[PDB]
């Protein structure tokens, strides 16, 4: 809800298992030549070097406000205590590479301490990685 729009998520962490639920999103930023995109969220435990944890939803056509309610879990290991939950949403692109949403990350510790919850701005990619801003109201 500011520049690059706004995502409502949920993420818990239930012994074991983190779960994570992407809502919907909204006033996102046109990245495409109709003015619209092609939105879809990936989700990411970082770091990643190994590359696998990657987990997506549905591709949503031609929107800016995107509703995909759908939830994901990770299984975490006592390895995960250092990660951080990464949330991208990208726009997909079928003739060129996939252009840059908006994004944000919760530390695995901190969701463990208090479950996300609500409206978040969405952030640039690179400090994406680093924090979130809750947007209560
Ligand atoms: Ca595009
Ligand atoms: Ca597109
Ligand atoms: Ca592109």
């Amino acid at each position: 809800t500011e520049k690059r729009g706004r995502i409502y998520l949920k993420a818990e962490v239930t012994d074991e298992k983190l779960h994570v639920t992407v809502r919907d999103a909204k006033n996102l930023i046109p990245m495409d030549p109709n003015g619209l995109s092609d939105p879809y969220v990936k989700l990411k435990l970082i770091p990643d070097p190994k590359n696998e944890s990657k987990q997506k939803t549905k591709t949503i056509r031609s929107t800016l406000n995107p509703q995909w309610n759908e939830s994901f879990t990770f299984k975490l290991k006592p390895s995960d205590k250092d990660r951080r939950l990464s949330v991208e949403i990208w726009d997909w692109d079928r003739t060129t590479r996939n252009d840059f949403m908006g994004s944000l990350s919760f530390g695995v510790s901190e969701l463990m301490k208090m479950p996300a919850s609500g409206w978040y701005k969405l952030l640039n990619q690179e400090e994406g990685e680093y924090y979130n801003v809750p947007i209560p109201e």
